[PDB]
């Protein structure tokens, strides 16, 4: 009789462990912690892991989990992240798990400045940060030099010789008291809702390169497809709503994007590796089933 494998699961701030039987599916698997935590937004979820090669990945909810390459550690390592993200989230963040959760997860995103954000407002999302961890500011508990530890800005506001450390945490202090009535869970919800208005919020790129073999980045969002020249991943140079989209298919190193507009010619892209055009058509396809879900439901 086999014996049980261990596994942990980590959320953005919590670890769960489980004795995984040899033969649950990653679909059990996402189920227990999704009851255990208490979610029940689980389209927006996915259980992340790193395969034998280093890459990550996602589990697929169909098949055993020893049967997907997952590290060979013991207590297998797995993440728990959003995979796709709302178009609203006020609309569709409901729960309070599901908005702390969606919170922690961009303010690190934020933080690593895997997310372009201006100084300024960089500055405005950290005060809505100190405001859900400290609460109102206090002039008596939190003297002078209470932020001095925390991580608040990316590195790249702190590259600003324009200011010091201690000034950008007073600019900061500031924001803080103007949101002296705020409850810790509303301060999650503006900054959420002051974060996802940037351009590069929400969306997965990818380096792709064109029938010139021009080199160009591939945007895969919540609205659609867009693609940006290499040196802006800010503006897109050409989009295409799902809406606007008829089919789109690739063998294996070629993307074909077939739009529904009548008289549009079709767009082709080829993207480096397989192991990309496989993860670029599935982050297609579950975005433009949640599109749906949104409109035609």
């Amino acid at each position: 009789m086999p014996k049980p494998i261990n596994v942990r699961v980590t959320t953005m701030d919590a670890e769960l462990e489980f004795a995984i039987q040899p033969n649950t599916t990653g679909k059990q698997l996402f189920d227990q912690v999704v009851k255990t935590v208490g979610l029940r937004e689980v389209w927006f979820f996915g259980l992340q892991y790193v395969d034998s090669k280093g890459y990550s990945t996602w589990l697929k909810l169909n098949k055993k989990v020893t049967q997907q390459d997952v590290k060979k550690e013991n207590p297998l390592q797995f993440k728990f992240r959003a995979k796709f993200f709302p178009e609203d989230v006020s609309e569709e963040l409901i729960q309070e798990i599901t908005q702390r959760l969606f919170f922690l997860q961009v303010k690190e995103a934020i933080l690593n400045d895997e997310i372009y954000c201006p100084p300024e407002t960089a500055v405005l999302l950290a005060s809505y940060a100190v405001q859900a961890k400290y609460g109102d500011y206090n002039k008596e508990i939190h003297k002078p030099g209470y932020l001095a530890n925390d991580r608040l800005l990316p590195q790249r506001v702190l590259e600003q010789h324009k200011l010091t450390k201690e000034q950008w945490e007073e600019r900061i202090q500031n924001w803080h008291e103007e949101h002296r009535g705020m409850l810790r869970e509303d301060s999650m919800m503006e900054y959420l809702k002051i974060a996802q208005d940037l351009e590069m919020y929400g969306v997965n790129y990818f380096e792709i390169k064109n029938k010139k073999g021009t080199e160009l980045w591939l945007g895969v969002d919540a609205l659609g497809l867009n693609i940006y020249e290499h040196d802006d991943k800010l503006t897109p140079k050409i989009g295409f709503p799902w809406s606007e989209i008829r089919n789109i298919s690739f063998n294996d190193k070629k993307f074909v994007i077939k739009p529904i507009d009548k008289k549009a010619p079709d767009f082709v892209f080829y993207a480096p590796r397989l192991r990309i055009n496989k993860r670029i058509l599935a982050l297609c396809m579950g975005n433009h089933e949640l599109y749906m879900r949104r409109r035609k439901p």
